[PDB]
């Protein structure tokens, strides 16, 4: 699924994601977290695919309206930004992102069409669409056009059919309504009508997109276009001499275009919520963010009010305001993917001319309307740390339980793979090889496993104990208490031992499972710990350190004379990680050697 301890974000091509990406990178040298700026095709319709199945990114910026049907499908997960912050945005933004009395999105910028034109062609561009018939004649004549904009998308004709009232949906009751839909009323075919005798009278190419009308307006061939923010950068990159002004009217009344508020939602299946929480509102929201963005391409108007009040100056931008206060912010409601899905074939199949307007909205009006589990899986992969060598064993019975289809588990070399034994799934691999990492004590891997269900690696981090890394010492001490002297030892006198392991390992669990005293031929040995615990009444456990050395005590007792003079104890260690079960406990034996006296 999602990669843990990355940010990974979708926005759409048009979009200044370069400034995006600029943001990021100010945010890797203060956090050390690497942000992916992407830009596929269809990231609105792409993210709902792949988000349901745990994959997609950790933040989306796309308008408002496709957040709420992503919402009622549960793919976001409710922001949570303090009182203080959410004043520094316009309210108005915050109610475009609310769901459910739930905020599902950051609100980023205010988009809203405007009508760009050529100042070298047409100065004063005219007030009404009534008018561009009279205007595209007079254009045709010096082989131009009066208007070229995008008639694929339904978004760029709204602002036409929405002037003489047409309508998506009816908002009553605190609540839109979604068995009434103004597709079919008169105010929209008024307009789809007007849009189609354009094209009927050559004014207008049914076939025009977003690439060919860009193409057009910033290369002359036409003296308007309808387009948002975002386009203002490529008419700087070419030399158009531009404006922006206030859509032309139709009938008397404005064009109303539908207000799409830019938003950054957060995936609901993200692990790294809390970063995209702190890059958005510490960094992306902010006078400098923002601008960031806004340089590499325009967001127009901007939810940050600090910023905002800074940009309405821009001619440009009180433009896109003008045109949002004339329109209408789209509802976030989950039926509007089927609402601008029926929308776009009605004008594409009227304005083609395979129907009437009347055949076409009538349709649009009614259309509108309309087992693996891996994560348990890693869990059941034990690690088994030997002296030399770690082996990864995964029970057959319990896979079972799961459903799942291993098609292969390694370590990060590939040439090491588990066997089958036909009871479990063992994997072995030396300290040195197999591409074991040591590093801070500890060795190392990870294991790579293959699910049928998944075409992506599923890894999970081992580790075991490197001992040759530790130094293990023997203290010996005449009192309870820390002394200097461990060398000599002498008999009826109470000794105490102390295991002294540097680097001292705080993480392990340590514990004695057996120890002895050799005295040498002559002397004998005796057992002064055995089977973890104490052997014996002249022997007897102490409590560990404040490290976690352990402690014992032993009395030693000779009968006759002469006392052996050598001696060397022997104490079995056993290190086992607090956060990790036997398995991957390891033994060592440490020896020392000791003057007896008396
Ligand atoms: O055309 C239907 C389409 O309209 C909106 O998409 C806009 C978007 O709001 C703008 O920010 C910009 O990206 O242009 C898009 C049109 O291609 C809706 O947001 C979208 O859901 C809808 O499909």
């Amino acid at each position: 699924k999602i990669e843990e301890g990355k940010l990974v974000i979708w926005i759409n091509g048009d979009k200044g994601y370069n400034g995006l990406a600029e943001v990021g990178k100010k945010f890797e040298k203060d956090t050390g977290i690497k942000v992916t700026v992407e830009h596929p095709d269809k990231l609105e319709e792409k993210f709902p695919q792949v988000a349901a199945t745990g994959d997609g990114p950790d933040i989306i910026f796309w308008a408002h309206d496709r957040f709420g049907g992503y919402a009622q499908s549960g793919l976001l997960a409710e922001i949570t930004p303090a009182a203080a912050f959410q004043d520094k945005l316009y309210p108005f933004t915050w109610d475009a992102v609310r769901y459910n009395g739930k905020l599902i999105a950051y609100p980023i910028a205010v988009e809203a069409l405007s009508l760009i034109y050529n100042k070298d062609l047409l100065p004063n561009p005219p007030k009404t669409w009534e008018e561009i018939p009279a205007l595209d004649k007079e254009l045709k004549a010096k082989g131009k056009s009066a208007l070229m904009f995008n008639l694929q998308e339904p978004y760029f004709t709204w602002p036409l059919i929405a002037a003489d009232g047409g309508y998506a949906f009816k908002y009553a009751a605190g609540k839109y309504d979604i068995k009434d839909v103004g597709v079919d009323n008169a105010g929209a075919k008024a307009g789809l009508t007007f849009l189609v005798d354009l094209i009927k009278n050559k004014h207008m190419n049914a076939d025009t997109d977003y690439s060919i009308a860009e193409h057009a307006f910033n290369h002359g061939e036409t003296a308007m276009t309808i387009n948002g923010p975002w386009a203002w950068s490529n008419i700087d990159t070419s030399a158009v001499n531009y404006g922006v002004t206030v859509l032309p009217t139709f009938k008397g009344q404005p064009s109303k275009p539908f207000v799409g508020v830019l938003s950054a939602g957060i995936n609901a299946a993200s692990p790294n919520k809390e970063l995209a929480k702190e890059f958005l509102e510490n960094y992306l929201l902010t006078d400098e963010g923002l601008e960031a963005v806004n340089k590499d391409k325009p967001l127009g108007a901007v939810a940050l009010k600090s910023y905002e009040e800074e940009l309405v100056k821009d001619p440009r931008v009180a433009a896109t305001m003008e045109n949002a206060q004339k329109g209408e912010i789209m509802p976030n409601i989950p039926q509007m993917s089927a609402f601008w899905y029926a929308v776009r074939t009605a004008v594409i199949n009227a304005a083609s001319g395979r129907q009437t307007v009347d055949a076409a909205l009538a349709a649009a009006q009614t259309n509108a309307a309309a087992t693996c589990s891996p994560e348990l899986l890693m869990s059941l992969i034990q690690t088994k740390c030997a002296d030399d060598a770690m082996t990864l064993v995964l029970k057959k019975e319990l896979v079972a339980h799961l459903k799942c289809t291993i098609t292969g588990l390694t370590f990060w070399d590939p040439s090491c793979e588990a066997e089958d034994r036909g009871d479990k799934f063992v994997l072995r691999s030396a300290y040195s090889s197999c591409g074991m990492q040591v590093s801070a004590s500890m060795i190392s891997n990870e294991a790579v496993v293959n699910i049928l269900s998944s075409s992506s690696p599923q890894r999970k981090k081992v580790h075991c104990l490197n001992m040759d890394s530790l130094s293990f010492q023997l203290g010996l001490y005449l009192s309870p208490h820390f002394l200097q002297a461990s060398n000599t030892i002498e008999p009826g006198q109470q000794s105490f031992v102390q295991v002294r392991v540097s680097p001292s390992v705080s993480e392990f669990l340590l514990q004695l499972d057996s120890c002895h005293l050799d005295l040498g031929p002559e002397g004998g040995t005796v057992e002064l710990i055995q089977g973890r615990a104490a052997k014996g009444n002249c022997v007897s456990l102490l409590s560990p350190s404040p490290e976690g050395d352990p402690r014992f005590s032993f009395l030693l007792h000779f009968y006759t004379v002469p006392i052996p003079k050598t001696g060397t104890l022997s104490c079995t260690v056993a290190l086992r990680p607090k956060t990790g079960s036997q398995d991957q406990e390891v033994h060592r034996t440490v020896f020392m050697r000791l003057n007896i006296i008396s």
